[PDB]
């Protein structure tokens, strides 16, 4: 006995923005402090780690739109 | 006995914004402090970790729209 | 018995932005401080790590749009 | 004696229309007649008038929309 | 005696239209007649008027939309 | 006595149209007649008027849209 499969998704979709102006954004935080102490570290399989981080960010994108998508047809026997 | 499958989703959808102006956003927090103490760390399989972080962010996107989507046709025997 | 498979996704989609002006963004945080102490480190398989980081960023893209997508047809026997 | 003036209006208005079809329109006026008499004409400064005329206009815009605007800051001693 | 003036208007307005079809339009006015009499014409300065005329216009724009604007800062002693 | 003036307008406006088809348009006015009389014409300065005319225009733009604008800073003692 035969098998037939058809996969025809269609996408005319859009993701958009407009802006007059982004203006005089300030970013003036006071001085942060961090300490971490441990005598031994041990990492063994597929570890991801961040120890002692101190981050300042001022992102301000002119149009931060995004479109994340996936397609995953699968078959057996 | 035959099998037939058809997969025809259609998407004319949209995600949009407009803005006059984003203006004089300030970000002026006082100085933060962090301590962490432990003598031994041990991580072994598929661990994800963040120890001692201190983050300042000022994101301010001009159009932070997004469209997350997935398609997942599956079959057996 | 025969098998037939067809995979014809179609995408006319768009991701877009406009901006009048991005303006006088300041980024003036106070001086941060970090310490980390440990006497021994040990990493063994597929480890990823960040110890003692101190980051300042001022990203400000003129049009930070993105479109992440994947296709994954699979077959067996 | 400081003086400060800020003129920052914002507009997002729309003027729009739709139609299924403008169809058939007939403009068949009967034959007009015009006669005008005057012996002598003296004109100076901002004269602008028509002497005698026969105007036979058809005007069928697919969307005759309009938007008129005026911004006027003004200052003096 | 400082003086400061800021003129920062923002506009995102649209003037738009749609039509299914403008179809068939007939402009068949009957034959007009015009006669005008005057012996002598004296003109000076901003004279602009028509003597005698027969105008027979058809005007069918697929979207006759319009947008007019005026910005005027002004300053003096 | 300092004086400061900032002229920073922003525009993102659109004037647009759509049509399915402009189809068939007929402009068949009957034969007009014009006669004009005057013995002598004296003109000086900004004279601009027509003596006598027969105008028979068809005008069918696929989208007759328009946008007119004027910016005028001005300053004096």
């Amino acid at each position: 006995g035969s098998v037939q499969i058809v996969y025809k998704p269609v996408d005319l979709s859009k993701v958009t923005s407009k802006c007059g102006s982004l203006g005089n954004i300030h970013h003036k935080p006071g001085g942060g402090q961090v300490e971490v102490k441990s005598e031994k570290l041990d990492f063994k399989d597929r570890v991801q780690s961040k120890i002692g981080s101190l981050d300042n960010i001022t992102h301000v994108p002119g149009g931060g739109n995004k479109k994340i998508e996936t397609h995953k047809l699968t078959f057996r026997e």
